[PDB]
């Protein structure tokens, strides 16, 4: 599995997801 968007992260998120100091967040994004 993977932490998808809002989940604890990171390197915990899944492809493309990093952390919005705690949340998963589209890299692409921010």
């Amino acid at each position: 599995s993977c932490s998808g968007r809002d989940s604890r992260c990171p390197p915990v998120c899944c492809m493309g997801l990093m952390c919005s100091r705690g949340k998963c967040v589209s890299i692409y994004g921010e």
